[PDB]
């Protein structure tokens, strides 16, 4: 993928921010914004530029679930990648988040090898 593709990280806690930024550094990819919930997220993504979300689910003042549903119904964004890391394991959380149109899903804890190798699934499914 691009090395200048801008991405949005977005998660309540600033310790998993942190280490999903560090783990974007490490493959290249230095042009990183953060967000603490879906509303701070949705602020963001209006300045506009942004080509990956790599979200959390459980946050306050907008959910990720919702902010994928969100993102997914708005004609400026409906494309966007949108790359789910969470503590939910549960298959009807999987599931849920995958109806909602989620590129992909990741279950917390995970590796640097487990983010990458997600991470590139989805530049492969959409020829990025
Ligand atoms: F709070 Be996240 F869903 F891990
Ligand atoms: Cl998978
Ligand atoms: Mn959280």
């Amino acid at each position: 993928a691009d090395k200048e593709l801008k991405f949005l990280v977005v998660d309540d806690q600033s310790t998993m921010r942190r280490i999903v930024r560090n783990l974007l550094k490490e493959l290249g990819f230095n042009n990183v914004e953060e967000a603490e919930d879906g509303v701070d997220a949705l602020n963001k993504l209006q300045a506009g530029g942004y080509g990956f979300v790599i979200s959390d689910w459980k946050m306050p003042n907008m959910d990720g679930l919702e902010l994928l549903k969100t993102i997914r119904a708005d004609g400026a964004m409906s494309a966007l990648p949108v790359l789910m890391v969470t503590a939910y394991a549960k298959k009807e959380n999987i599931i849920a988040a995958a109806q909602a149109g989620a590129s992909g899903y990741v279950v917390k804890p995970f590796t640097a090898a487990t983010l990458e190798e997600k991470l590139n699934k989805i530049f492969e499914k959409l020829g990025m």
